[PDB]
């Protein structure tokens, strides 16, 4: 079947319910009276216009049919993370969101799988939430790729990964809270420039810090959006490792050898980019992700893989094989 | 014949010559009695230790012999920019670095060419410095993407491109200066992540702002380092342009259609990445650049292009053809 392992949801939360958590920074969902469109709010502010398939599981199915998608793995919209909040409030939030997801998916748990969020600022509460959420349904965890000035090499984030590997919980790493600051507002530049750099930073943070050495090889970790610009700029990285002390210091093998340690989704929107990606990662390590139902995710899901010059077996693993093994969908 | 269009020098200046500009911001060169070592200086502290090839054309002429390199275009180390300085002092400084670059060049003007630097913080001072310098023999200009602490590139910058496009003054745009704030502190991550991003941002800035519609097709502009991650991320840009009216707002054609308006150098350190780059830019708009003499410079200049499953006609254009037309070199 077709397995789309990168999609998003947003739960039914009213302004008042989100107010209890944080009347200013807790997101919620404003739906039209018809019920077809809607907005993600943020206190009183409009954040991002959305539509029915983000909150409605039934309505999501009828698009899951038209696109030929059999099983969808879905998870929190990044605005729900709340990594900057006080920890207990966040842990409570993350528990409530993971509950909403199970509800969402339970409409038809055969086709809709979910991933959990965690209060990643607090290592203890994050591990607790991850175990709890998986035992209760979720097939794994989605996290943002960094926590303020902390990247995946931070010991707190490295310890979370280790915990997930110990308990055989699979992780999807998603870019969010993009760098760039004031210079990238127009033309969705944060999406096009900062977001792939964020992801590539995350991957390189694990590799060059030595982290993969101190993390069990049993960890299932996947990077969204093709690993960003990772696969393309990897040559420049091997070259820096070869010729600079400071680059080599904590990384014992050539950085390129580490593609055996993680996965990437397939959303790179270009036949040749996909072929370089598969070349670097191997057909075993790339999975179909659409970024549904957001405006700039692949509009015909799986379109790019199937239209490619890849072997029938390579097209099968990517569209199905690798995510049945990765998330243990049978 | 063999042309490396991307390299760097630093002038033969003393603590005192530079003192007359600044005691703690104007950089100068210190070399030991064993005239082989050397180090760039700021005040009385080491800013950057330095290979003998960086200053001293004599040694350079010999390394160009060992390498396949007949002609090498060379320019400022971005340390020498000073786009933060007051517009007048930075006009004085600029021209001195361009005289210092003409004495360097006049040690073999058949083999050593020079690009000028401009006081880009003031539009007219820079325009004047530019015309003045190409007239003195410089084959063109090298500019950063900022202003020491700047947000990208407005219509002031677009004017400077127009000035150059009209007097046929070629420009090499060189990624420089940060992006990562308090992140990316180890393993040369700014060079591996932030620098490719900066370059791709410069490119997309020109394209998505519609700038190429106001800029005469006469413009000769090259982007350092393979144009960063541009080629690989292009499919994503195109996808966004077509699914979001804000991306398309100032950009009347698909962004990918604009590849005919600029050049990139070839320094991407990987045959697969170079093959995608050529397939996107076309063999006519990729030139050989090594980043000599820096430690992350290509070791065997030309090596990656020569060794490629590319075409032979393609290989001569890259090595020679394109950079002959671009700088006007015979
Ligand atoms: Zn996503
Ligand atoms: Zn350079």
């Amino acid at each position: 079947p077709r397995i789309d392992m990168h999609s998003h949801f947003f739960p039914r939360i009213s302004e008042q319910e989100a107010a209890k958590f944080d009347a200013n920074h807790a997101p919620w969902l404003q739906v039209s009276a018809k019920g077809d469109t809607g907005s993600i709010m943020m206190g009183k502010n409009n954040f991002r216009p959305v539509y029915q398939a983000l909150w409605d599981p039934a309505f999501r199915i009828e698009e899951m049919d038209a696109q030929g998608v059999d099983v969808q793995v879905t998870c929190a919209t990044p605005v729900m993370f709340g990594y900057t909040w006080e920890a207990n409030k966040a842990a409570q939030w993350a528990e409530r969101m993971n509950d909403f997801a199970l509800e969402f998916a339970a409409h038809n748990p055969q086709r809709i799988k979910v991933l959990a969020q965690v209060p990643l600022q607090d290592l203890d509460l994050a591990c607790k939430e991850a175990s709890r959420a998986v035992a209760a349904g979720h097939l794994g965890i989605q996290i943002g790729n960094h926590l303020g000035d902390k990247d995946l090499d931070d010991a707190t984030l490295e310890a979370f990964l280790t915990h997930c590997a110990n308990e055989d919980i699979p992780i999807l790493v998603h870019p969010w809270d993009m760098m760039g600051g004031q210079r990238m507002k127009k033309w969705m530049l944060p999406w096009l420039v900062a977001m792939p750099a964020e992801t590539q930073l995350a991957i390189l943070s694990l590799i060059l810090s030595g982290a993969f050495e101190r993390i069990p090889k049993s960890l299932k970790i996947c990077f969204g959006h093709g690993g960003g610009s990772f696969a393309f700029l990897l040559g420049a990285v091997d070259n820096a490792w070869r010729h600079r002390d400071i680059v080599r210091e904590d990384c014992p093998r050539p950085p390129s050898e580490y593609v055996d340690r993680f996965f990437v989704d397939s959303a790179v929107f270009n036949p040749g980019a996909l072929e370089l990606l598969v070349s670097v990662m191997g057909e075993d390590r790339v999975m179909l992700g659409s970024d549904y139902p957001f405006p700039l995710g692949e509009q015909k899901i799986g379109g790019l893989v199937l239209s490619s010059n890849l072997g029938e077996s390579a097209k099968d693993k990517i569209i199905s094989g690798n995510a049945s093994k990765f998330f243990n969908i049978n």
